């Protein structure tokens, strides 16, 4: 509830501050797969979230395997056409029925935990990211963990 | 200096809240030795904060070869009196040089890092340290830990 605002909030920054066509809020389960559980898009796309407030499932076997990949690192990947990526097929294929055409995707930690990605993406053209448009996602994410490990601190103690 | 603000509030808070004698913050060195930064301690007592604002060394060479010992593993020690703690005598030389008694001490973590400890002292008496107490240091430890975080963020980006 006050999380659904925290997300909120930070999803329509991002795409405020980046004029990108997306955000999401990905969360990681426990066994390394995961669940959106927030969308900002513009109106003139298709939401990916449905009337019900469900949410599509992106099953990346790839995260999953690695346990959440080079996001352990506080790494960040910036892709500018996920056609010329190199992808692997089953990857490219969500990529594109999620109408992404270029991401910028960033790990959000909670505490000492990996607890899920903040995306930024554009869905009608090629994106080249600058390198100040990724570190500010960066940040943006950092704040929006510290943000939801306060919200869970003060929701679980008293 | 919103630092030290941020120290103050949470030490005065402490020993508010537990009536103990003397609350201190102590924050790792990256050779995991360590450096007190901020002291809370009731009129009555000698201080360890001297005229210069300079404290005193506690050269403690078991949390420095098991870098953070306990601590790292988000634990707490409660010692209700350190006479009967079986303690080395190099450790009670020490409790003993700052007029510890008693004292319940927890870490503080920043983010993903074991920043610091958090203790609160009885002075002139043993103390049986209750349950309830130490759960509620640990999570003013933890409050403590993001307050600083978000501190960092905020004050190292833009
Ligand atoms: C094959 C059956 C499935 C598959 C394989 C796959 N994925 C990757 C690499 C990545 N997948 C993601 C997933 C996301 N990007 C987003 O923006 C979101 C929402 C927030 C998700 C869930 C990411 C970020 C990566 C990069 C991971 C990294 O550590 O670098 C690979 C490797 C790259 C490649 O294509 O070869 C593979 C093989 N993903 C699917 O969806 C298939 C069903
Ligand atoms: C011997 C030369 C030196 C020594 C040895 C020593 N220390 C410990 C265990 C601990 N020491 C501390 C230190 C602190 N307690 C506080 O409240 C503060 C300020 C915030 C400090 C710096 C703590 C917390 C422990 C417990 C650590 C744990 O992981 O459990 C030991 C082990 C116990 C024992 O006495 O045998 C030893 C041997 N400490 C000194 O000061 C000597 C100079």
């Amino acid at each position: 509830g006050s999380l659904q605002n925290i997300f909120r909030a930070t999803s329509d920054e991002v795409r405020h501050l980046l004029s990108c066509d997306r955000v999401l809020v990905y969360r990681f389960n426990p066994d390394w797969s995961g669940e959106f559980i927030h969308e900002s898009v513009a109106q003139m796309w298709e939401p990916l979230k449905d009337l019900q407030n469900n949410f599509p499932l992106w099953q990346d076997t790839y995260l999953q395997e690695n346990e959440g990949g080079r996001y352990r690192n506080h790494e960040s990947l910036a892709v500018g056409d996920v056609e010329t990526a190199g992808f692997t097929d089953c990857h490219l294929d969500n990529l594109r029925r999620f109408e992404i055409r270029a991401f910028l995707t960033v790990p959000v930690f909670v505490g000492e935990q990996l607890w899920g990605l903040l995306g930024a993406y554009q869905n009608g053209a090629p994106r080249h990211w600058q390198a100040r448009e990724i570190h500010l996602l960066h940040q943006i994410a950092n704040q929006l963990g510290v943000a939801v490990y306060q919200a869970q601190l003060l929701a679980r103690f008293q």
